[PDB]
């Protein structure tokens, strides 16, 4: 399973299990 998350500060990283 693949699920993406983004922040208003300036960061990009994938959430995987």
């Amino acid at each position: 399973m693949q699920i993406f998350v983004k922040t208003l500060d300036g960061k990009t990283i994938t959430l995987e299990v």
